[PDB]
């Protein structure tokens, strides 16, 4: 790992958001219909402050939310990211969000296969836990789409805005 | 957090175990009948070995691991831990194991209720996990007397030996 770390696949590259692109990250939920409502963080301003934090996460090795990249335009389609590490039962929690578009192009699939992968073959991991919103039935079709297995409805299982929530828990081993 | 933080209840001083403590927690797996197979780690110099891992855990905030000992005897009765926290959800891992001569006593149900309680007030944590295995009875039973929730039985759950075993999962929230 280094902020240099990039997963390539045929079609997209995951990478850092850097600095400069606060406006790419801005095009991508202003084009979407229904990104506002799931992602928690809409200005220029705060797209420049959501990129450092995230960049602060990946350098200390706490979390590692990766742009995802069309390789071609080199447009921003969405996010994978390894939310959580849990170290002591060798397993971590992952989140992911991708413009409706491009999930229709398969690119969703894609970029988060590339990041469950790296948690299998590379880190040896042998468990991820994804959490989705009830509400959210396009992000769990995606889960079961790249081989997820839904476990629990699990009450105040994840933070929005501060507050907790009942998530439903997906799970993938190797 | 010092290594001198205690929970202190009626009965039950909860504390790091400390190195010249190495001889109480090997008469602790010693006289279980049932504890040499649920906890991982039976030599003294595997018990201090054990001792000085769980106190780094405890300085680098990492683990909490809370020897539990009767207040009037001094004498260790088991343990109660967070294994890990997810500080992404506001949620930690628990586990424990408390000696079947203690639960008889309630000392299991009052040291696990006092470290939940620890978890929910003091650290605002507003989910917590416990993982059993499916084969130890006894801990499930003293999770569900401490008001937890089943939940799952998740496939590659916890480790065991460096290897990983399904378990199941029980909830608290405040």
């Amino acid at each position: 790992m280094t902020p240099d770390f990039q997963i390539v696949t045929q079609r997209l590259q995951l990478r850092l958001i850097t600095a400069d692109e606060a406006e790419e990250l801005v095009q991508c939920i202003r084009q979407s219909q229904t990104l506002h409502q799931w992602v928690d963080w809409f200005s220029q301003q705060e797209a420049e402050q959501f990129i450092q934090a995230t960049r602060l996460n990946w350098v200390k090795a706490e979390a590692y939310g990766f742009g995802v990249f069309e390789r071609q335009t080199q447009t921003l389609v969405g996010m994978v990211a390894i939310n959580e590490f849990y170290h002591t039962f060798n397993m971590a929690s992952l989140g992911y969000w991708i413009g409706d578009r491009y999930q229709r192009q398969g690119y969703g699939k894609e970029a988060l296969t590339a990041l469950i992968l790296f948690c299998f073959e590379r880190l040896e991991l042998t468990r991820l836990e994804i959490v989705c919103d009830p509400e959210n039935v396009p992000s769990q079709a995606l889960a079961l789409r790249c081989g997820a297995n839904r476990e629990q409805l699990a009450p105040n299982r994840f933070l929005y805005a501060g507050e907790p929530k009942a998530g439903i828990v997906f799970s993938l081993i190797p």
